[PDB]
């Protein structure tokens, strides 16, 4: 078993543009990446947990997101950060494709995503965090077991509830490692 950082991806990872699923519009937040590879030689697994209803929403395909999600694992392995695995949730209850509307257990709040990386690379969750921009990321990480749940403040202004749910506020991803150590 090993200890593990489940990171959400936009306006944590990316600048959150809304419907992100363009090459061209994918932008790195600062020091984000270094933070990952001083990350991952610290010693934990990388997994990355994601919630992306525009596909259900229509907004882009599946297999637009397949490309971007292998150009983003490309890019950050070049850079020495190799994920250790990458889940996402193309469902929404409402969406306009049929093959993605539903209720489901893999989208946010909802722990599903968070329980599948751990059943598969068995990781040990209450050595674990989560850090994400939202109260969802949140809640899916009381929910999962997530031994310290990290808010960060790369997104939209975080709300008070979100900020009741973390256990820590961080500026950034960027921030991660060094509140680890300290
Ligand atoms: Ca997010
Ligand atoms: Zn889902």
């Amino acid at each position: 078993s090993v200890p593990a950082i489940f990171l959400d991806r936009d306006g944590t990872i990316n600048v959150d543009h809304g419907y992100v699923h363009e090459i061209d519009n994918f932008e790195f937040i600062d020091g984000v990446i270094d933070a990952m590879r001083e990350l991952k030689k610290m010693g934990f697994a990388l997994v990355v947990v994601t919630n992306q209803s525009g596909i259900a929403r229509g907004k882009f395909t599946e297999a637009q997101f397949e490309t971007l999600t292998e150009w983003m694992d490309w890019s950050l392995a070049d850079r020495d950060v190799d994920l250790d695995g990458i889940y996402y949730c193309p469902h929404h209850p409402q969406g306009s494709v049929e093959e993605f509307r539903q209720v489901c257990d893999c989208r946010k709040p909802h722990p599903g995503m968070l329980l599948s990386a751990r059943d598969y690379l068995h990781i040990d969750m209450a050595a674990s965090y989560m850090v994400g921009d939202k109260l969802e990321d949140m809640q899916a990480a009381v929910a999962a077991n997530v031994g310290t749940k990290v808010l960060v403040r790369t997104g939209k202004p975080i709300t008070p509830e979100a900020e009741n749910a973390a256990d820590w506020v961080l500026n950034s991803l960027a921030d991660l490692p060094q509140a680890i150590k300290k």
